[PDB]
């Protein structure tokens, strides 16, 4: 699975 990297509140979807 993918690890979800969320900024500064914003979600971010890194897919590895």
């Amino acid at each position: 699975r993918g690890v979800t990297v969320p900024h500064n509140g914003e979600s971010k979807d890194y897919s590895v």
